[PDB]
């Protein structure tokens, strides 16, 4: 009666961190149908909303339908968590897309919006705002040239309460309407957002920004901005026009997204030179975006492990009633097990069989080795990707970031100017204003106390 989630649904792969909760390829048991399933943890997040109104904006959402929106298919609950089961997109990040093209113009940057403004102006007349658009939440539905925009997460803010953790907040100020700051919102908040990815798009520049997030927040606030930058001379009038009106201060001002898509620009660019200086700023601020993002997650990672290693062994060293530093294979899963049931952080491993096939995993890869063997395989996957973003920020093959680069990113990440300052001078006490990977890394293990 009570359909439990994983009586369907077998996890395949992990497909990333999202709002609210990680993201797992799913498989129906019995169709083969794959789905993108988000786990969202009761114990991490909490709700806005009582029981039935989650289960009612749910019910609606199934049955909505726009070829700009997640399909989401189904929803469960358990003790610990909600599962919401959609559709699963393999195109990736629209701005992924963007920063591997040579050439990017206003047609393109129409196509764009008029795909996002059309997915708002329907999740409008059905009364669903989003709150939190943002680039990030734009994924592009398979890896083909013409492929439509997906946007994800609609509804979700209304129900669940957002992280204040800056690892889960990494772009979010650039893109949130200041009426959303003081708490009286209501649907225009995303056109708002969409306006800022719009001028984001045309310029490859946040119109509001600054040297950290309370920075940023100041200038949306204040809500002024301008198209002062040389960039906007090769921009049309019609397309500022557009911005202007979606970025108006009072909301009730502000144009809504059905008439947004009535506007001349759309209507004269979705049917011409490339904005070559808008693509670099663009590639430029995605890679620094991505490089502070996995610093934040490689340092969580490596707190996480430090828990989860000194956790496990005393589980372990309890089981060992031998008193032998051994256990048998079914000892080492009733421990692994228990692991898993104290926290609450593997969605990938949100079933038994799950279990067996991590544990048989480092098995083929005592406790005490075992215990570092499944510990790395958490790490390094998090290691590996803070390597490969600071590679992709350093576009210029040097080897180095500068200091003036190191505040950008730690600006971004919410490490303080004097505490990664010092952690440098007991890295390279004669160091001379740059650092390469391994410094970097060691200022990192540094500052999340290693
Ligand atoms: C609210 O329900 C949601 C929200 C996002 C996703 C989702 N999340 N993600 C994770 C991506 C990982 C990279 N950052 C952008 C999001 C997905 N990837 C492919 N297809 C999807 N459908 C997703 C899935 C569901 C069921």
């Amino acid at each position: 009666s009570t359909a439990i989630f994983s009586d369907r649904y077998k996890g395949q792969r992990v497909l990333g961190k999202g709002s609210f909760g990680e993201v797992i390829l799913c498989k129906d048991k019995i169709t083969g149908q794959e789905c993108a399933v988000k786990v969202i943890s009761k114990r991490q997040v909490k709700q806005k909303t009582d029981k039935e109104s989650l289960l009612r904006e749910v019910q609606l959402l199934k049955q909505l339908d726009h070829p700009n929106i997640m399909k989401l298919y189904e929803f469960f609950e358990d003790k610990g968590y909600f599962y919401l089961v959609g559709e699963v997109y393999t195109g990736g990040e629209l701005f992924d897309e963007i920063i591997s093209r040579k050439r990017f113009s206003e047609v393109d940057a129409a196509r764009i919006i008029r795909q996002v403004l059309s997915g708002i102006t329907y999740m409008h007349k059905n009364k669903i705002v989003h709150r939190d658009l943002k680039p990030e939440n734009l994924l592009l539905e398979s890896k083909s040239k013409d492929a439509n925009i997906r946007i994800i997460d609609f509804g979700l803010s209304t129900h669940f309460e957002a992280s204040k953790k800056m690892k889960d907040k990494i772009g979010t100020a650039y893109y949130i309407a200041p009426e959303v700051l003081h708490g009286t919102y209501d649907e225009k908040c995303d056109v708002w957002s969409t306006g800022v990815i719009l001028y984001i798009l045309l310029s490859g520049c946040p119109p509001f920004n600054g040297a950290n997030e309370y920075d940023i927040l100041k200038k949306v606030e204040k809500g002024k901005y301008t198209f002062e930058l040389p960039q906007w001379k090769k921009v049309s009038e019609s397309a500022k026009d557009l911005i202007r009106k979606m970025l108006t201060y009072v909301p009730s001002m502000r144009i809504s997204a059905r008439d947004a898509l009535d506007h001349e620009w759309i209507q004269t660019y979705t049917k011409v030179p490339s904005l070559d200086n808008a693509i670099l700023n663009i590639r430029q601020f995605q890679g620094t975006q991505k490089l502070a993002q996995a610093a934040l997650l490689y340092m969580g990672s490596k707190l996480t492990s430090q828990d989860e290693t000194k956790e496990l062994t005393a589980i372990f060293h309890k089981m060992d009633k031998n008193g032998d530093g051994q256990l048998d294979r079914a000892e080492l899963i009733e421990g692994y097990k228990e692991l898993m049931r104290m926290k609450g952080q593997d969605a990938s491993m949100l079933d038994a069989s799950a279990v067996e096939h991590e544990v048989d995993q480092v098995l083929d890869a005592e406790y005490s080795e075992f215990v570092t063997v499944a510990m790395d395989r958490k790490t390094l996957l998090s290691r590996e990707r803070l390597e490969r973003a600071f590679r992709m920020f350093d576009s210029d093959n040097s080897g180095k970031i500068s200091s003036t680069e190191l505040a950008t990113i730690f600006g971004v990440s919410d490490v303080d100017s004097e505490t990664w300052k010092s952690v440098l001078s007991e890295v390279d006490k004669n160091n001379d204003g740059e650092v390469d990977f391994d410094e970097f890394q060691q200022m990192l293990l540094k500052l999340c106390g290693n």
